[PDB]
């Protein structure tokens, strides 16, 4: 639409041809340039240390649930022992 | 596009020559022009500190992943040993 519009607004200036001034967006070219325009956007500044930040209270999550677990079975077992000894 | 207007312009006012206050974005010097104005986008600046935390907390997963089976371990193994005797 609005490269209709320029198309419109150059003919009537008094230029038939609109190539000149104006690229088509159906070209082929443009859309090579479109094609890297969208893949200029693969990723942002912050989502990556996002990600990074996930993984580490991924690893938070491990660590308190095995140290838990841990205690308790040190619990379990290393001073019934001397107990009853 | 935007060369051929403004070679319309100069030629308007009056100057036959437009390479004289204009260069033609398809000359060699403008296509060198452009590879060093692309090359300078190697790399931005938070990036590579984007990546520096993304290694920081995959060595903080990978103690974490260490610590847990080594902790495991001495549970397992330096405990019943002692219990028996």
């Amino acid at each position: 639409n609005l490269y209709n519009i320029l198309k419109e607004v150059t003919e009537n200036a008094g230029y038939k041809d609109p190539d000149r001034f104006w690229t088509n967006p159906d070209s082929p070219e443009a859309q090579q340039a479109k094609a890297i325009r969208e893949q200029k956007e693969a990723q942002p500044k912050p989502e990556d240390i996002k990600a990074q930040a996930d993984a580490q209270r991924a690893q938070s999550d491990a660590l308190a649930k095995q140290a838990e677990a841990q205690m308790k079975q040190v619990e379990a077992q290393i001073r019934l022992a001397e107990i009853e000894l």
